[PDB]
């Protein structure tokens, strides 16, 4: 009867994932600028959640170094766009309603519930852009944290 109250913070599985990407170094702003270019490499056909990969982020200068990813079974068409499968990883899961950007009490919430559990987090983490109002508009947002652990 509860859902989404809090930040539904769990333990998963997450079997490996084909994807579309494109590797991207830069401000977190320029990102938005690529993730179309893997949709139309791919005719537009996802088979699930597009996500960001995350290996370098610094949230005081909103620049990183990411895979822009869309789960496909398409091949690319136009080079940059390449596929390969996203890894298979246990994952502390937190769900996030509203605006994304930064997101700082989840990844506090996330680190607090790891040190509570005894669980060690291994980047990279991945944010999955389960849900939102689409094209034509925030509150409606949803974005699932996976971030890794130790097994
Ligand atoms: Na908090
Ligand atoms: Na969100």
């Amino acid at each position: 009867h509860m859902a989404s109250m809090n930040y539904e913070i769990e333990v998963k599985d997450v079997e490996p994932i084909r994807v579309a990407f494109m590797h991207y170094k830069g401000p977190a702003a320029g990102a938005s600028k690529v993730m179309p270019n893997v949709f139309k490499s791919i005719q537009g056909k996802a088979n699930g959640a597009p996500f960001i990969c995350y290996y370098v982020m610094d949230q005081q200068t909103m620049t990183g170094e990411m895979d822009l990813c869309v789960p496909t079974a398409e091949n690319p068409v136009g080079n940059g766009i390449a596929v390969k499968d996203m890894p298979r990883i246990k994952a502390i899961s937190a769900t996030h309603i509203g605006p994304y950007e930064t997101m700082q009490p989840v990844y506090e919430a996330i680190e607090s519930y790891a040190r509570e559990k005894n669980l060690i987090l291994q980047p990279p983490f991945r944010e999955v852009f389960i849900k939102g109002p689409g094209m034509i508009l925030p509150n409606k947002y949803i974005t699932e944290v996976l971030f890794p652990i130790k097994e």
